[PDB]
């Protein structure tokens, strides 16, 4: 019936400013399309999520590396 | 062998071109879903809703099954 | 194959299979309710298609004749 | 002695509701008599095995057919 | 999810004097909206201290925290 699901969803507001140190990166998220803003939520193997500007290379490498590193 | 299952249904696609060295794998969705719909399957197990009528996605569902 | 369950056919694929995808095909049992054509890709996907449709007569044609 | 042989014999029980193309048909088969149901089996030529009902008249052309062909 | 729209903690000074690490409980990245960067220390009695990023022990502290979880 409607367009969009009622469950909440993740979207970021402000990015962390220094790139993450690799090897505390467990994982990688995509935000919805819905969102104002891109963003690539980072999981850390401490299991914290972390908001990342997807425009960055840092990030672009991270998100790569966990993809063909699967 | 699952039955009475929940069906994967697209109801917006990427407006972006995945790319792809990620995907791993690709479905068809059900024609019962009111959109046409391509899911990507990145090898990180991520899940892309694409748009089947698009000429990338022919490509990389082409690609996939034709180097199996 | 004893008393195995048979596979059946309850919706087809909306969109024409690319011919060069397909790797094998297989007839569904007459016991089913609806009739049914199940097309093998060639990335092992089964896939079920409308046998009144021309396109999924020709494919099983080919498939046939080419054996 | 047996009165029947201890290797397993093709019976029909269930049938094919539609007529086959006859130029998918490779060869047939007689079903054995020990059968609780009169069969034969179309070899396809990709190697399918498809029970026909013997009553049918398309099953007794394309017996007939084979044979006055071979 | 959780509560929005709440306040952020930020630090303005760092601790000039190294932190026991067995006294360590947790750390945490301030945000990129304080005016300076920093890493809370959360230690076991809960008491928290401000220390510098860029200092080697701080680097340290947050690594074994983050390799060993």
């Amino acid at each position: 019936a409607s367009l969009a699901a009622d469950t909440p969803t993740a979207c970021c507001f402000s990015y962390t400013s220094r790139q993450i140190p690799q090897n505390f990166i467990a994982d990688y998220f995509e935000t919805s399309s819905q969102c104002s803003k891109p963003g690539v939520i980072f999981l850390t193997k401490r299991s914290r999520q972390v908001c990342a500007d997807p425009s960055e290379e840092w990030v672009q490498k991270y998100v790569s590396d966990l993809e063909l590193s699967a």
